């Protein structure tokens, strides 16, 4: 008997520059060894699944799905172990991977954890209703599995305006 359980959180921020809504999806499954997490940026809404406005962006126009060390992303709690590296990919409108980028490397910082620059979106891919996808896992090895994941998307020039502000925290509890 295999037991699992899976959260899918979302939220939505903005864009300055097309002021369009930008989203983000966060999918984590706890399979009792191990939480796998699954984030995505992209301007498709997910509670349609239409594409926003308008044509209108360039496509050498980008965005990163993290920060650097401008902000931590990730916290973890007490029976969660050290997190696997970071892949990154580029996603289709029903999630299968395009195209795939650099690994990243975790690291610590402040209460937390981040990676660092490495994926980007380009116009080119935002339009055809592609996301920016990053993935990892983190061993469970006891009781106290909750967390908090603070989303992130900017263009590549001009790291410090967050899209989602960052106000718009995951925080699962346990």
């Amino acid at each position: 008997i295999a037991k699992s359980e899976t959260k899918v959180y979302t939220g939505e921020g903005v864009d300055s520059v097309y002021r369009v809504p930008i989203y983000y999806k966060l999918k984590v499954t706890n399979d009792g060894s191990k939480l796998t997490f699954t984030y995505t940026v992209t301007y498709v809404n997910p509670k349609t699944n239409d594409l926003g406005n308008i044509s209108s962006m360039r496509p050498g126009y980008s965005i990163y799905n993290s920060g650097t060390s401008t902000q931590t992303m990730l916290t973890l709690g007490s029976d969660l172990g050290k997190p696997s590296g970071v892949k990154n990919y580029i996603t289709d409108k029903n999630g299968r991977q395009v195209l795939s980028y650099n690994t990243s490397t975790m690291t610590t910082q402040g209460s937390g954890y981040t990676w660092g620059n490495g994926a980007q979106m380009n116009g080119f891919f935002a339009k055809k209703g592609y996301g920016l996808t990053s993935s990892w896992t983190v061993p469970i090895t006891g009781t106290d599995t909750s967390f908090t994941f603070t989303p992130y998307a900017a263009r590549t020039d001009r790291i410090g305006i967050n899209y989602f502000n960052g106000g718009g925290k995951v925080v699962e509890s346990s």
